[PDB]
């Protein structure tokens, strides 16, 4: 269904579609989300317009999966996902990104973590991820610009596609592994707290169509 309410949510079959206009107060405009299907994955689209607050995120419209039992990264065998999306509109300053928190305590709050992992399939405008570039890295047979920095106590690793990746098939475990193997990341001791995919919107007019998004933790 459709709603333009700041905190609108639609749930079903382990999947949840959320408007999540958490920063709306930082700007002027609106955000509407439509959950088209929640069967065999999530199918949804977000329509929005924002002005003002140039460098502040207005929303993170997204789809995510439930994680009833938290497990360590190393204990998980695979975190497969697929995303099929397109973006249209004008003056778009926004991304298309996976977001995941991990923490050493499985019972940690799920709205923050010790680490934040982001995978930016899309990047529109001059927006930039947290921290600074670490250079190019190969993950899952695709090249990414890896960023690292702190956002408070939390360390954020953002893998940014070098071209907008509108049809994606991947395994988030490959990203945790890269961090494990090259950046001293404690996959042994970190629990996956969240698993979300959406669009951080700053300013402009945009329509994100997510034809399909799937995700699981096995
Ligand atoms: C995504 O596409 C937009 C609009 O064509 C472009 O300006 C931006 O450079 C692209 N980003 C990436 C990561 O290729």
């Amino acid at each position: 269904q459709t709603s333009c309410d700041q905190w609108a949510t639609f749930t079903g079959n382990g999947y949840t579609v959320s408007n999540n206009l958490w920063g709306a107060s930082a700007g002027s405009g609106f955000g509407c989300v439509t959950a088209v299907s929640l069967s065999g994955g999530a199918s949804w689209h977000a329509d929005w317009q924002w002005s003002g607050g140039q460098n502040n995120v207005k929303s993170y419209q997204n789809s995510q999966i439930a994680i009833p039992q938290k497990r360590t990264v190393n204990s998980i065998s695979s975190m497969p996902t697929t995303a099929s999306w397109s973006y249209s509109g004008s003056n778009i300053r926004a991304n298309v990104a996976y977001d995941l928190f991990t923490a050493a305590n499985p019972n940690h709050v799920t709205y923050s973590g010790d680490y934040e992992l982001m995978i930016w399939l899309g990047k529109y405008g001059d927006i930039g991820p947290i921290g600074s570039s670490q250079g190019t890295v190969n993950v899952g047979g695709q090249s990414w610009t890896l960023y690292y920095g702190y956002n408070g106590a939390m360390q954020v690793y953002s893998f940014v596609a070098q071209t907008n990746t509108t049809n994606y098939s991947g395994d988030v475990k490959n990203f945790f592994n890269y961090l494990r193997d090259n950046k001293g990341y404690n996959a042994a001791g970190q629990y996956v707290l969240s698993y979300q995919f959406g669009t951080e919107c700053f300013t402009g007019s945009g329509t994100l169509n997510v034809a399909s998004w799937t995700a699981s933790i096995n």
